[PDB]
């Protein structure tokens, strides 16, 4: 009868370009289904170099062109973001190396840590890559970030 405001938080080194797309996406997914009033999704950089580094001019006009709604600052995830959110996942990249051992030093951590995987489909597709360069490839990543939060919103629907 009473729905709950589920909470999720994506994380991944370099929150600029190929990364912050799955985040702004989870928003467009929670804002198109009377589901935005029941979710606490946020982004997580995990570093202190991209703290406040808005998306690059390349991934900024893209997510802000098809309709993604991006009104949040990367900022470096903190114990508050951990215990706060409950679904702290990441774009694979560093196979749960830090975030996994991050809740260990978190003052009372409660953010289940994990990395995107097979949700809607059933194939083993993981983002075990450092980057894709910059030219000759960019819109493909933003597209892979669509289900990054939607395909996952199905399990925590």
């Amino acid at each position: 009868a009473e729905q709950v405001t589920k909470s999720v938080l994506f994380v991944c080194l370099g929150n600029i370009c190929r990364s912050p797309i799955a985040e702004a996406v989870f928003r467009k997914l929670v804002t198109d289904q009377n589901i935005s009033d029941n979710w606490v999704i946020d982004s997580g950089a995990v570093s202190d170099w991209n703290v406040g580094r808005s998306p690059d001019p390349r991934a900024v006009s893209c997510l802000r062109n098809h309709g993604i709604n991006t009104a949040h600052k990367a900022r470096q995830v903190t114990k508050e973001d951990f215990v706060t959110f409950d679904y702290i996942l990441c774009m694979d990249e560093s196979n749960l190396r830090d975030l996994n051992r991050k809740s260990n030093q978190v003052k009372n951590c409660r953010a289940k840590i994990e990395l995107l995987g097979s949700y809607d489909p059933q194939k083993q597709l993981i983002i075990e890559d450092p980057y894709y360069g910059n030219d000759a490839d960019f819109e493909t990543v933003y597209q892979q970030c669509v289900r990054c939060c939607r395909a996952f919103l199905e399990k925590v629907r």
